[PDB]
Order: structure tokens, then sequence, then C-alpha cells
């Protein structure tokens, strides 16, 4: 309705002044902050007792993905906005927030494994191609977000550096005692694993 309007309004505002939300867009700090934001979302689910392992993969097409084995974002339709709760999370300001990463991603794939099913939604610059759809069956739970940073927004440093993710992810495992985080670089086979048990 007009909610499709306000979503676009907020998305506009983020793409207009990206540094204000994500960090400096010209020296790689914001670019990498895109990842830690998605990861911080998964860490929350781990701090609530539902996530154990987080898997961050740097893909060959210069996208990153974050996988967890938590509950899966709720997939039920929201009363105020008439779309899945998941889509509200990914698109509404203050639902930072992941919506910022979505708004500043040329493309974003969401995959949720929940109550026996696998749901999927693709976004372009924060805009869904379609409503969250059920794609298939599954016996595991979790959320997977894969994003391709918007090349309009990020300048100079537009490729992820393994060592920056590696350092910060170790730190984040230490800051949230008990979480396991794995980092895979599919470009050259680099791999690492972080976990501080208390
Ligand atoms: C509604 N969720 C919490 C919640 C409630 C019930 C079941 C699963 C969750 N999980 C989540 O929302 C959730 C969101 C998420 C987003 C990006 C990447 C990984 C993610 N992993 C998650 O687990 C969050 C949404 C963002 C703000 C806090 C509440």
């Amino acid at each position: 309705d007009s909610s499709s309007i306000k979503v676009l309004k907020g998305l506009d505002a983020v793409r207009k002044r990206p540094g204000m939300y994500i960090g400096d867009t010209d020296d790689g700090t914001g670019l990498h902050h895109m990842v830690f934001e998605v990861v911080d979302n998964a860490i929350d689910e781990a701090l609530a007792g539902h996530c154990k392992e987080i898997i961050v993969t740097i893909h060959a097409d210069n996208s990153v993905s974050v996988q967890d084995d938590g509950r899966g974002i709720p997939t039920g339709i929201h009363p105020e906005e008439g779309v899945s709760a998941a889509e509200v999370i990914m698109t509404v300001l203050h639902a930072v927030g992941v919506s910022v990463v979505n708004a500043l991603s040329q493309k974003l794939e969401l995959v949720i494994q929940r109550e026996g099913k696998i749901h999927r939604q693709i976004y372009e610059h924060g805009v869904p191609q379609a409503p969250l759809a059920v794609t298939g069956e599954t016996e595991k739970t979790g959320t997977m977000v894969r994003f391709w940073p918007s090349l309009e927004t990020f300048t100079n440093v537009t490729e992820f550096e393994y060592e920056i993710l590696a350092k910060r992810l170790r730190e984040l495992s230490f800051l949230n005692s008990g979480v396991s985080i794995r980092l895979r670089d599919k470009r050259d086979g680099k791999e690492d694993h972080f976990h501080y048990e208390g």
C-alpha cells in the first residue's frame, strides 16, 4: 500500500547518504562493516541460545555469505505491512539493522530453513523481486544471507580482504564467548575457525 512507499523512502535515504549508516565508503571500512552487521544479527541469535555455528564465506564472484543454524527468521505475514516478518526485517529501518546492508547491496539472497521448510527471497538494492516463497523441504533450521555490495556506493576498495574479516571475526568470537565462527575464502582456499569457550 503506502507502506511500499515508506520502505522505498527509507531505502532512498540510505543510498543517498550511505556513510552516515555504514561507515566510510571509500577506504573499505564501510564495505567490511556490511559483513559484521550481517554477522552481528546471527550473533544475537547465538546470545539467545539458538545459534551454535556461523559460517562466513567469501565467494569467487565477490559476494559474502553468512550462515547460521538458529531458528530461522519468522516467515509469517505481518498485520501492519502485509508481507512476511522476514521481509520487514530486511527492508524497514529500525525493524543500524540489516535493512541498511540490503539497501546498499546490488543484490541480496535470503534463505530460511524453518518448521520443515526452506523459504527464499531475492532483493536488488533492498527491493524484493517477489514475496518470500517456500522453495522446498528440510529438517534443519537457520538463516543464510548472501550479498553483493553495491558498486554505486562503495569506491576504491570494492573487494573483501580475507585478513580484515579474519581478524575481526576472531575478535567477535572472543567478544561473544561460546560462538563458533568459520571463515572460508573460495578465491584461494584460505580457511580459519574461531571459538572461545568462555
Ligand atoms: C526477529 N529477529 C529475532 C528472531 C526471532 C525469532 C526467530 C529468529 C530470530 N532471528 C532473526 O531474526 C535473525 C535475523 C537474521 C538476519 C540476518 C542474518 C542472520 C539472522 N539470523 C537470525 O536469527 C530479530 C530481527 C532483527 C532485530 C531483532 C529481532
